[PDB]
Order: C-alpha cells, then sequence, then structure tokens
C-alpha cells in the first residue's frame, strides 16, 4: 500500500524557495509518528530541503542522476522506488510536488495536515478529485504557545 503524507497551507501551498516557512512542532510530531519504521520516498529537492537522513526510516531518493550519499538509497524511477521498499505493509511518500503528482494515482491513503496559514509559495500539492476519497479521521487543533496557526489532521482513504 502506498500512502502520501503532506502539510498544506491555504490554496494547497506546500513550499517556497525549497523550504517550508512555517514552524508547527505538533505537525512534525505527527509526521514522525506516522512515518517511523516505514520506508519514505522523496524527490531530490525535498532531500536537499531536509538536509539529512530521517532516522528510523529507510530513506529512498528519486533522482535521474547518480546518488551522492550512501546513507540513503537512490533510485531512478517510480517502479524502482517501490521495489526498493520491499514487502512492507505501507510505503510513505513524503514529497515534494512533482513526486506527489506521480504517486497520487497509486495511493490508497492520504495523511494531510491542513494549516490555517496564508503562504506565498511556488509548490503545490496536486489537485486531487474529492469524490475519490473518504475522510476516515479528522482532528482540529487551535493555535497555542508552541503552534502559531490552527491546523487539522485528516486521513483519507480511496473509496
Ligand atoms: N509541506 C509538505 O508537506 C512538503 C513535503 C515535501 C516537500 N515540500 C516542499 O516541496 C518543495 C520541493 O518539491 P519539488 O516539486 O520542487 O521537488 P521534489 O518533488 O522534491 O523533487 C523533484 C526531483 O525529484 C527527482 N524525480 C522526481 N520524479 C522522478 C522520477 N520519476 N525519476 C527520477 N527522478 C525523479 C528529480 O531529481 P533530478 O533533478 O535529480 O532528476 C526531480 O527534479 C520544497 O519547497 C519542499 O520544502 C513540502
Ligand atoms: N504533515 C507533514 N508535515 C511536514 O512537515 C512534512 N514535511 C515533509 C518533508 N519535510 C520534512 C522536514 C523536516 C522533517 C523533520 O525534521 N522530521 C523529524 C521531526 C521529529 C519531530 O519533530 O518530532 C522526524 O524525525 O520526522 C521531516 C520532513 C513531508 N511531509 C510532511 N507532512
Ligand atoms: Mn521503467
Ligand atoms: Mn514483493
Ligand atoms: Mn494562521
Amino acid at each position: 500500500m502506498i500512502s502520501l503524507i503532506a502539510a498544506l497551507a491555504v490554496d494547497r501551498v506546500i513550499g517556497m524557495e525549497n523550504a517550508m516557512p512555517w514552524n508547527l512542532p505538533a505537525d512534525l510530531a505527527w509526521f514522525k509518528r506516522n512515518t517511523l519504521n516505514k520506508p519514505v520516498i522523496m524527490g531530490r529537492h525535498t532531500w536537499e530541503s531536509i538536509g539529512r537522513p530521517l532516522p528510523g526510516r529507510k530513506n529512498i531518493i528519486l533522482s535521474s542522476q547518480p546518488g551522492t550519499d550512501d546513507r540513503v538509497t537512490w533510485v531512478k524511477s517510480v517502479d524502482e522506488a517501490i521495489a526498493a521498499c520491499g514487502d512492507v505493509p505501507e510505503i510513505m511518500v513524503i514529497g515534494g510536488g512533482r513526486v506527489y503528482e506521480q504517486f497520487l494515482p497509486k495511493a490508497q491513503k492520504l495523511y494531510l495536515t491542513h494549516i490555517d496559514a496564508e503562504v506565498e509559495g511556488d509548490t503545490h500539492f496536486p489537485d486531487y478529485e474529492p469524490d475519490d476519497w473518504e475522510s476516515v479521521f479528522s482532528e482540529f487543533h487551535d493555535a497555542d504557545a508552541q503552534n502559531s496557526h490552527s491546523y487539522c489532521f485528516e486521513i483519507l482513504e480511496r473509496r
């Protein structure tokens, strides 16, 4: 099973200038809980944005060019990325925009954080078709001293 996990600001913005400009510790904790002990697939730009391997996860990087770091696994196509995960129950696709586009048609589950923040950005999560997806979990949180925007954790499953 393939799942996508992402945090979306208003208008599906996910990034600006190869960064995420907000800081929501509660959402990073949610990301860690839902990805730990699973393989994670990311594109090369997202790898450069994170800047280091994510511990406790098999890190698989998509790039058309040879890898430059043997602490992670480098693959050259979507099918190779999936194969490199082996026989696991759930593969997590962690972006960015171009990678989400390619894996969306193959995904059964979306883990989305909706952040109440207006962000100028240059990268968006794909338009998906709402009729294809059932919301199976949602949890709203007001802003607090640690998290400066309100946010909604949602899990959607392909109908
Ligand atoms: N808010 C969130 O949830 C979230 C999550 C992830 C990322 N982001 C943000 O998203 C932005 C990065 O997204 P992006 O769309 O620019 O880039 P991306 O999807 O991270 O990376 C694209 C790169 O991945 C490689 N790639 C993708 N598909 C491939 C394929 N089928 N075969 C081979 N290589 C492939 C290519 O690398 P080569 O050029 O080396 O071939 C391509 O240039 C940043 O702003 C980041 O902060 C946000
Ligand atoms: N909901 C969501 N939020 C995100 O921030 C997110 N980020 C990415 C890609 N970028 C990043 C950037 C940093 C870290 C990171 O530092 N993660 C630590 C945080 C642990 C914690 O704060 O408790 C990790 O070990 O996962 C992960 C992904 C992909 N999907 C996402 N999905
Ligand atoms: Mn092929
Ligand atoms: Mn197999
Ligand atoms: Mn806000």
